[PDB]
């Protein structure tokens, strides 16, 4: 019951950083979602104010306003009510090729916005994807927007790249292009893409499928895992199409172009948008 303004707060699920509620706005009968956040903590909320906040696209969670005590212009982050995640639509099954295809379009819409304004996503995943299932939008959530330049087991693993899983700190706007081809894989099928238990497990479910053509990749990862590297990694095992058995060849081809083990054959947001397969939405 915090404030005149926002009333019948009712628990939605926890984020990385706080508890999100659901509430009703008293000025217009319209449904928001709000963040509370609980030192370090104090600058990584600072940096995460004014980023989110001058960002404004179609695609993107949008953020209504910032509040302290009972609200005040702990915080308070009050933004826009999604009926759904996409983890919850994909509980239920695979979506329709046609669906999937609507999503992944709008996630590189998001995407290609927020690394044109220099920020990235930190934290790509179905749960943080959010959508309005009768209007068929998806926004990008704002948690975990970052600029370019405690509860670690709770932290999801299965969309990081080879070269974030050799890396682990450092972030760039491919990683989430690697994370966004995990993403329309898993609309597709249901299933997730790959999901290793470990850093271990992932790369070697990920080298059981996708190419390795650079032999500066093949080197480095001979100094990492030496037994399943073999001479020729230019023909996985298990290739794309076995993984992806029901579904169609236009988009097993467009996924091979996103789900390429080097950052630099990677396609970004902007060129994945300008392919004929996703160019269709004209
Ligand atoms: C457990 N499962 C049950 C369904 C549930 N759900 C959420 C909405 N709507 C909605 N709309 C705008 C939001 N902005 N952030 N956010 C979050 C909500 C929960 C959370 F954990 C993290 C975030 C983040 N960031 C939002 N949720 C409708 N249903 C999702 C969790």
């Amino acid at each position: 019951d915090l404030g005149s303004r926002y009333m019948d707060l009712k628990p939605l699920g926890c984020g990385g950083n706080g508890l999100v509620f659901s509430a009703v706005d008293n000025d217009c009968d319209k449904r928001v979602a709000i963040k509370k956040i609980v030192p370090q903590s104090v600058k990584h909320a600072l940096r995460e104010i004014k980023i989110i906040r001058r960002l404004d696209h179609d695609n993107i969670v949008k953020v209504f306003e910032i509040l302290g005590p009972s609200g005040s212009q702990s915080v308070y982050i009050v933004q826009e009510y999604m009926e759904t995640d996409l983890a919850n639509v994909l509980e239920q099954g695979p979506l329709l090729e046609e669906h999937a295809r609507l999503f992944m379009y709008q996630l590189l819409r998001g995407l290609k916005y927020i690394h044109s304004a220099n920020v990235l996503h930190r934290d790509l995943k179905p749960a943080n994807l959010f959508i309005n299932t009768e209007d068929l939008v998806l926004k990008i959530g704002d948690f975990g927007l970052a600029r370019i330049m405690l509860s670690e087991g709770l932290v999801t693993k299965w969309y990081r790249s080879p070269r974030l899983l050799l890396s682990p700190n450092n972030y760039t706007k491919a990683i989430d292009m690697w994370a966004a081809g995990c993403i329309f894989a898993e609309m597709l099928t249901g299933k997730t893409l790959f999901a290793g238990a470990h850093e271990l497990e992932q790369m070697q479910l990920i080298l059981e499928s996708i190419p390795v053509v650079h032999e500066e990749d093949r080197q480095e990862l001979l100094s990492v895992i030496p037994v399943y590297i073999r001479n020729d990694m230019t023909e996985p095992h298990k290739p794309l199409t076995q993984l992806l058995p029901g579904i169609s060849r236009e988009a097993v081809d467009f996924l091979e172009q996103i789900l390429t083990f080097s950052p630099m054959d990677r396609l970004t947001a902007e060129e994945a948008l300008s392919h004929p397969y996703m160019s269709i939405y004209s």
